[PDB]
């Protein structure tokens, strides 16, 4: 039993010397790195083109349908008078009706197909307002039933004006929306020698009055549905490569599962020979757990990628996350091979022995960090653009700790020095104390912990 | 006496083993953390909505009343000709008179109510100028009595033009102001299921000629007064939770005060048994001082929060500071529980033993920092936007020390290289010497001090 | 043989004491530093002027020929309607025809000279479209032969309108281009007392429809061909200095080659006397390899500079790279002289002994870095402007590691929090984990390695 | 002699115990710190107001006289067509003539007074062009005599149009300038209770054609001459405080000079008693050299400040530099008092013993830094806005070393990836290698040197 246990923990070179068995797993892992990386690169190159097509079409729609729109104004684009709102709505509808003769793109109309469109209707112009709304600020009185009523006007696309009678219920208006769909063909595909696919853009223009604040923001959003074109005509490798990736990962998974099973069996035998828990876990190869996880992630992502490229699936985000995480894991796995050489193993072991104390110090530091997050959010959120939400506060503080965006953070508060002196003084104390504590003490202690770990490894 | 003293300094686990008393204080502190954090989160979520409502209304007012206003121009918005100023004033008044038929919001006029409005007056247009002003730059002569005279024109809101005869005394003009109030109802409250409240915005538009420089900046400011609406009609938990918070903190305060009293009594007995000062202070639990302070802050802030939510108080800033500081303190207090475990206590003790030498080094560094602040303010303030005031200078230098906003600081001075060579050379010397000294020596010494403290703790 | 070997490894001072030979090489290296730096400075000063001339002319062309152009809009300048595109094209051609009477510069027309211009034609207006294109998004049908057909209209410059009949094939349009050349004389040369040279600017205006997305970007580019003017008349040192530089570097190269040859001969003799590889390499003077490389680079760059200044060559980039790299190398070579003094040699030796472990740690860190690069590119590239390409991803991550541009990176993802919650959560995990791992562990270990190297050198 | 030498090197407390002499110098230094800081603060507060007045007047002039000017366009404001240039010139002159009826400021005209104005002329409009200029780019021919001829038109201010016949020699034009003077009174002074002073603004508008590039930049500059108004009338402390400062610094200078003289005499006696150089220098009190320098600088700056405040001097820059440097020095001098306490002296001595090795390492690092500066300037200057000049290159590299403005530096080169692949690859290599070398090795070694100095001091 002792000889088998000694062989189990041998290095790959020692194992080969002892038994001369073929190191299939190592070469398989190298091939897996190569093929997984190539697949990720090809997938990303393909996806960037579709992203660009959708973005360009959406920008063109913003320039076509939003009255007075200019680049960079998305966050502040809003109406402020009744005539401005009416003009924006009518301009959007008129541009929709004039699209064939003015657009640089080639778009087809879509009619019907369920709500909010009636049969034969291409554009839906809907206003949503409270069922009953009486607002008398002069008497400080109001009587509102907050049930939302929707009233829609249906516009049919022109054959190649009732909507002008729209009357908005301003005092009880919740929002106005314009919905329509446009079909186009993505000719850009021919650059990559692909067959062009057929896009349906669902366009929603929102005039939002939920704040009831006298300012109505205006936005345009699109959702793209992609299909194979019914009759494509332009005067294999990808699917085969995906199959190769799947087979490689399946073989790797089988071999790693076999190794883990043998490890478990040897662990049980050794435990029996002795007639704790960490001693048992010493038999587990964490690198093989990592490889099995990467194999599962890659197989799932590749199946999803095959589905997406056939236009049967649209879950780009999940596929990308699976493939990217698996690629990260397989690239991290390379460190195992470096661990077999002493000069690299010393550094890897330095990090490994440092990690526990670093995590304990993180436990100590996290409570202070959270206290600062909450305090900053409650006090500075009303006045500081970077403190509006807790996640934003955490991002700001984390960036400050690493010496980024500090002066602008200080400068945003200079406007309130005369307005609210107490708030400005508190912000001074808060920012200075936080930055000093975290940069000059916490980071120094992280450096000291790593240095001590290195010293103990080297001696 | 020795047994009681030994029991006094026992850890909570040791205390429980020795006497098996109920650890009410510990569970109470955990509950306090939870409830205080929840209260802060709810208060912040409620306050953000009101902040947003006020901000949106103010932006809408800027777009409605300021001629030619656009987003982002607040700092530079100004008039430069007499006709520009007249047009801006008249546009503001005309928009005030036309508000009912053009605004997307629903506003009611307010009349009278004291100065600067007469009875029945909705808008006050006042010009302030020197009592006697004679300015003859051709003869380098002037005769001014700097007493300020105010002349106001009162405009009544329309029933649902004397102000056009305004004649500005340009050569002696101090400023022009437009004051008016608008009442509205905050319907947005219905999103959070709250009852809408009644807002009165006090709007002040200032055309400022204090510099007498040929450039007159124009600004709009608002102050919001919030009341319960007299007759609200929409087709408990908060107050009870605030009461629960107050009771929890009162119980914690009583227990901590009892512990501190027992500590004082034991200290007196021990001193008597011996028939210095720090030896006496060794009997004081600093964590309990922190807990008592947090309890007091939280109780005060919760009372103010109850007052504010009933529209009897408007001191949002003080309440927010109290609650945020108390939350920070209670979250910091968690470190006491970590001190009871050796592996975390080593790190906490490292920071504690480092602190004194760090403070002494800060004493050494502060005088150099202040000298640089004064020198930079006096020399570069005329030329550099980031050196206008001493607080701004301190913010700039502190950001530079942490590697932020450095290149822009250097680049601002590139314009003066040809204008004033001496100033540019001095700025080069100043910035390079400051940054090098503070980054490559001071920060390195902070790191060295922390490392030495860690080494001495570990050995 | 032992005495000769001892003399070979002696320091320059020891060598001079032993034999009193003239230290020609050292003084030659000092002179080389001086002359090479002076040559680089003069070359850069001369090149900046031509760069500025070309840039100013190009900006003027953008203002002259691009309808509605303004500074800062280069990246977003685009057309969105058919009439916008027609107006832009016609405006460019009309401005070309009106240039003599409106331009502030002095330009001459160029006719003929090969494609795309016919004989006597000054301007070429060409549209490129697919040979056969039928696109029916209504039926999800298309029939395209992607062979590109070019149709050009030739405009002759006016004597000191068929192009108005242009009909664009919008549905199959690939792009539109406008080509023309303008000749000018660079009078600015007189500032530096140089003789003005004759420029020919080749101007290309592109209206790009490759994306077929409804948005057509518009760009203007120039290529400058510089010649000696045929008959210049304005009412030596450079060539001589270049010759001096070449001679200095040739002498240095000869001396260094002699030293390397003697080193090789002594190495062979010592090997023979012993009747490994690194032992042999110990005889090689790396500083002399550096000096020989710098001499070769400088001689090549100086020949190219002579050719360029005579208008016989236009390879500015290669010449600049050669001269700059050689200057960097010669300035780096100064460290050799510092190595001869103990107090500087300790620091140099600290860096030298640290380098190997630093490189091994870089091997360990690079795989993690690459995994993060790939994962970030695939997942965040669709949503984040800084993750579009792999090189951009590497730049972003490298900047994040050094505490730059962090908050903006976090803020770019705040828009997708509501759109795609999964992507936003993944981005949070990705960014936080990457930054924490690389700043708080990797950089700390680099510091620890350098500190250990310094400690071992000092003891 | 031994007792006197021992007393000489005693600390102030030891000196007082030994002889009980009055420590006048110490209290005098404290008073000096106080009064010098107060003087600097008052001077800076006074200077900021004048700076603001001049800046506001200049901005108003830009809005008044520059056709189509808007804030933020100073760097790019330029003309591109002949009609644009004519319109800008005529608009400036017409606004000058209409100033009394349109300006919000109160300005008086200035006539005559030497060149460029004739007697009775308020505005001078001058074009400068080459004496002989023939430019024929069609034939690649030119004949230029570069002697500059100036032709001026004189406009008299209106009494409360020949300039319209201006014909510009475009092909030989060097520049166009408009010169005029405006007198105003600074009423803003009344805010600080000062007596208003009389300003004369000299306004120069330049249309610059030196590049001959088809783009003519337009700029406006002002120079302010300040006088006491002849007959001021508005319905001491500063001079007395300046005198007090001068007396305090004179007394401090006398005492420090006496101490230095006694040190020199004791050094000579000790040298004589022994019947090297650094041993002699050990007798010199560097803090007293610093105090003497600060006294001299403060006295000079205070005399200049007195002159300036009386309107007899206008050298604000030199006065500010003197006073700021003296304030910095006096604040730095406080460290001497901290050196007398052991716990602060250990840190001060750590920095002192670290300084030499840090300077030697700086010698080693500077040559590499300079090589990189030259290489980057020559190679990337044509393409990168941050590499235009050597000082700008140094600022950029220094900021990069400290982790600032890194991603934007990388991003500026992304445009040239397709244009010039070789340059982009070189920029990648250059930036990555520089940043890595300087952050991961050089800064780490600075940290190691400081840590070693601290360790040797502590042991
Ligand atoms: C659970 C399912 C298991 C499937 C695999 C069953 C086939 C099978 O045993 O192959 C042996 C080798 C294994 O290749 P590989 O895994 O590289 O080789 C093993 C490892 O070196 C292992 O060390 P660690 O990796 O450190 O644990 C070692 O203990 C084993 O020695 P031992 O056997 O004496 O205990 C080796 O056999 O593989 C091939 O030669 C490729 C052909 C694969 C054919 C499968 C086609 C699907
Ligand atoms: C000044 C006013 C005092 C008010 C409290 C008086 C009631 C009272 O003694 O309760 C005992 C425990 C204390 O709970 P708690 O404070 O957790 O328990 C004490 C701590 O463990 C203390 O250690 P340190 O915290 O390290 O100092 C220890 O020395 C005491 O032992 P000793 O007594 O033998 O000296 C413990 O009694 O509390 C309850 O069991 C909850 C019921 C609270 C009822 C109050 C309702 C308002
Ligand atoms: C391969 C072609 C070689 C060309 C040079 C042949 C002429 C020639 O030997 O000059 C001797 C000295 C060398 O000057 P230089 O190179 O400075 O001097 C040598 C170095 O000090 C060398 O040390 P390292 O540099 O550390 O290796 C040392 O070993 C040699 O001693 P040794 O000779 O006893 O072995 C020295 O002669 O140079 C002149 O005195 C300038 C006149 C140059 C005339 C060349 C005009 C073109
Ligand atoms: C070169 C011109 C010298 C002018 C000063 C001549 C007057 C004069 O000796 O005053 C003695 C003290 C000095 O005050 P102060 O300088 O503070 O005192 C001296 C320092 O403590 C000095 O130590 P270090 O500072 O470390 O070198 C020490 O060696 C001297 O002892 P010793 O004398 O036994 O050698 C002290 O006399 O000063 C006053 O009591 C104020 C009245 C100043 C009156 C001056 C009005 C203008
Ligand atoms: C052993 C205790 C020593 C305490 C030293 C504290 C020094 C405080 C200086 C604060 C400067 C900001
Ligand atoms: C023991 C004293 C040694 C002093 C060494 C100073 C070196 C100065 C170099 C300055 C480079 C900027």
């Amino acid at each position: 039993l002792r000889r088998r246990l000694k062989y189990f923990f041998m290095s790959p070179c020692d194992k080969f010397r002892a038994k001369g068995r073929k190191p299939c797993k190592l070469m398989l892992q190298v091939v897996k790195i190569l093929v997984v990386t190539v697949q990720l690169i090809l997938f990303g190159l393909s996806n960037q083109l579709a992203v660009t097509f959708r973005e360009e079409n959406t920008i063109a729609f913003r320039h076509l349908f939003l009255l007075g729109y200019s680049d960079g104004a998305d966050d502040t684009f809003a109406a402020y008078t009744r005539e401005q709102l009416y003009q924006a709505i009518f301009h959007a509808v008129d541009q929709y009706l004039a699209l064939p003769d003015v657009s640089l793109g080639r778009y087809a109309y879509v009619r019907g197909g369920g709500d909010p469109w009636t049969n034969g209707s291409g554009l839906a112009l809907c206003q949503r307002y409270y069922h009953r709304g009486h607002v008398d600020p002069a008497n400080d009185t109001f009587d509102i039933d907050p049930m939302v009523v929707t009233d829609c006007i249906q516009v049919d696309p022109p054959e190649r004006s009732s909507y002008k009678n729209l009357t908005l219920k301003f005092h009880k208006l919740v929002n106005v929306t314009i919905h329509f769909r446009l079909k186009t063909i993505n000719l850009q595909s021919l650059i990559n020698n692909e067959i062009p696919d057929c896009y349906t853009f669902s366009v929603l223009i929102t005039f939002d009055n939920k704040a009831h604040s006298g300012r109505i923001p205006i936005s345009l959003e699109t959702q793209a549905h992609i299909q194979e074109c019914k009759h494509p005509s332009v005067f294999s490798f990808r699917l085969l490569f995906d199959v190769v990736v799947i087979l490689t990962c399946s073989l790797s998974f089988l071999l790693c599962a076999r190794s883990l099973l043998r490890g478990f069996l040897l662990q049980n035998e050794f435990v029996g020979f002795m007639w704790s828990l960490w001693e048992r876990l010493e038999f587990v190869n964490g690198w093989y757990i990592l490889l099995v996880t990467s194999d599962v992630l890659t197989i799932s992502g590749t199946i999803m990628k095959i589905g997406i490229e056939a236009k049967n699936l649209a879950s780009y985000d999940v596929c990308s996350i699976l493939l990217g995480t698996s690629t990260l894991l397989v690239w991290v796995g390379v460190i195992r091979y470096l661990t077999f050489f002493h000069n690299y193993n010393i550094l890897i072991a330095t990090l490994r022995v440092a990690l526990p104390s670093v995590m304990r110090f993180c436990c100590c530091v996290a409570v202070i960090y959270l206290g600062y997050c909450f305090c900053g959010w409650i006090v500075l959120g009303p006045y500081h653009v970077k403190f509006r939400s807790l996640s934003m506060v955490s991002e700001c503080l984390f960036s400050l700790i690493n010496g980024d965006d500090m002066f602008v953070t200080f400068a945003a508060m200079q406007a309130q020095q005369g307005r609210s002196s107490l708030v400005w003084l508190f912000s001074q104390l808060y920012l200075y104390s936080f930055i000093s504590l975290f940069i000059y003490m916490v980071l120094s202690l992280f450096i000291a912990l790593i240095t001590g770990a290195y010293d103990t490894i080297k001696h």
